[PDB]
């Protein structure tokens, strides 16, 4: 039962620590019910059993975490579902000249090859919702029509329970407790900059430690970077909620910010790696630069940490200076090696000599990395 | 008509460059054929057209890429189908003491409640088709039955026709023209080879260039490796095909290797780094080490390029001797850089002249990081 009893505390432990799964659960749940309960109250025709089901699948399809999301992706289906329906429904009406069923069974092998090597394509590997349905769409309508003698005035019949299962499904999932997508991405940069700042702050407090904690931070920054631009197509759906006051609010910069920083970023992945190199300092010469590497890795920490507070904010306050600590703290590192710089160099006994320098050097590099970002800050600050 | 003629290259040149796709396409669009061929040859049920309706859905669903893929997500869904029908049986049917139908209602909003918001575990976040289906299931099987009187001789009847859908597709997809998961696999590791090794080239020649294209190499073996895993759970259900001797074929070391390699590729992520770095090495003392740091790149690129062709051929036959070249290019660099190290030092007049350290550093840390890649590929060529 300890197997039993460590997935359940890992169960309660992620529940409690994100109270938004389980609102969005109850809404799924809520959604599923009030559907049954439409469908539980009528029962005179077999075709409102079959619509019924029709309405319980869209409900459970169309229904997914963020506001944006279920906008977008719902009128996607929508537009592919109309297509299909619309290319099978003229397939078939007119397919009948006066051997005409081949000319709808090749045309399924044309719509069939097309779609499912189409889909494939590079651009269009993150579609393959909209594809897929479209191909399910076709094919049913189309086999169901053909079947049948005249599916004309039975289609509509089917496509008119999925608008109200969507209906439904759209209006509980926007009018109670909005997850938006258009937040949560705020809510992720300024989430990157405590993760780095700590990772930057572990990494020099980790050189000096003789005689990943640190890998989780910077590895998100890098690896989320293919998921803002998801969370951008899902914020460009949102109407003009929440303290966000006007339509078209500049999504273009929350990414420019987190790219900004995802590119200061790649010295704090390369500063965990000089501690992992095979080759490294040796501890009698490291621990003679602890005053200097120290104090610009706390100004650094304390700047990217103020910065990323001040997006919670998005301080229409203007703030006065930002990097004047950080520089003076590298310059003094740079002013003060050249006194012991000589205890670099005169095959292994000198490499890892020299092994010093190359971090002293990629911190340094850092904090040169660390101009943009404030100067990307400036303008999305001016413009927000 | 430009951008359609731009579109129509791109889409000429993608399936010219990878002729598998078109392979999966007519693959699919046969099976549909052969499936549609089937149903328009008996129409004398309703029941019939709802059934090949179902068989069509079936056929479409269950096909994908790899043969391991299509099996694996295949049995995935069928567990969760068969699980969802008998829960959603068995509460219907027990759902009927001497107030049933809230009885039956209330059983879909617990249910619902649960997969919406467990799918969303962080653990089980790939497993999204397996929950959906179940829930998908469990929904209609429910609805259906509670509708009607007595679904349970008419369920079977939509289950087995879903069974011959199956057939056909994995019938198809497996004997004509198998594309693997495994081999796939075996095809990709000897790829990050080859796209690091010119990448390690291109940053070394493009460091002297004076007076992206290997951005594609680095950062493609990077950020693969949230990909191998996924076709490692698609290769271990493939039967013993190919020059693959027996059962079980040891490929957890093909991602040991690409693990291996990755670790290895951290220091060319930082060697593309430094040409990118706001703070350089200036040109007057950048063309000094031409010499030196050329012949190590060239002997890198040039074992590298060597071991992933080893893995193609998976060479039975023994090599002698790997890494002597290499460690002799950077082991002369390290004496080398000595008798002009004093150009290195005695703000940014200094941290410029010191950022050329901080690039052969590196590039010696790589060769360091070389000794770890032909022990895994050791143990692999042993064992395979």
């Amino acid at each position: 039962y300890d197997d039993a009893k460590d997935v359940a505390r890992k169960a309660w432990e992620m529940g409690v620590s994100d109270p938004r799964k389980i609102v969005f659960s109850a809404k799924i749940g809520l959604a599923l019910t009030i559907v049954a309960l439409l469908i539980f109250y009528q029962e005179p025709n077999p075709d409102l059993s079959r619509y019924s089901v029709w309405a319980i699948l869209t409900v459970v399809v169309v229904f997914e975490f963020t506001i944006g999301a279920t906008l977008s992706k719902g009128f996607n289906r929508a537009l592919g579902t109309l297509s299909a329906g619309g290319l099978a429904l003229g397939m078939a009406e007119l397919s009948t000249l006066f051997w005409e069923e081949i000319f709808c069974t090749l045309s399924i092998f044309c719509i069939g090859f097309l779609a499912t090597f189409m889909k494939l394509y590079p651009s269009m590997k993150a579609y393959e919702y909209g594809f897929r349905v479209f191909l399910l769409t076709y094919c049913y309508i189309l086999i169901s029509g053909f079947r049948t003698g005249q599916f004309i005035e039975v289609a509509i019949s089917r496509f008119l329970l999925i608008a109200l299962g969507a209906g439904v499904s759209l209006g509980v999932n926007m009018f109670i407790y909005p997850i938006w997508a258009g937040e949560d991405l705020h809510n992720l940069v300024v989430k990157n900059f405590m993760n780095v700042a700590t990772s930057l702050e572990g990494c020099v407090n980790g050189y000096l430690r003789c005689l990943d904690p640190v890998y989780k931070g910077y590895r998100s920054a890098v690896e989320s970077t293919s998921q803002e631009e998801s969370l951008m197509s899902f914020a460009i759906w949102e109407p003009p909620h929440g303290p966000y006051k006007s339509f078209n609010y500049p999504w273009k910069n929350y990414v420019k910010l987190s790219g900004a920083l995802k590119h200061c970023a790649f010295t704090v992945m390369a500063l965990h790696g000089c501690i992992l190199s095979e080759i490294q300092a040796p501890e009698e010469r490291r621990q003679v630069f602890r005053q200097e590497l120290q104090r610009v890795g706390v100004e650094g920490a304390k700047l990217l940490r103020e910065l990323g507070e001040k997006v919670k904010k998005m301080e229409k306050l203007g703030p006065v200076d930002l990097l004047f600590e950080v520089h003076l703290a590298a310059e003094e590192l740079q002013h003060k090696i050249d006194k012991k710089s000589y205890l670099l160099v005169n095959t292994y006994e000198s490499a890892s000599a020299l092994s010093l320098a190359t971090f002293a050097s990629l911190l340094i590099e850092f904090v040169a990395r660390l101009q943009n970002v404030v100067d990307a800050f400036k303008e999305l600050s001016q413009k927000a």
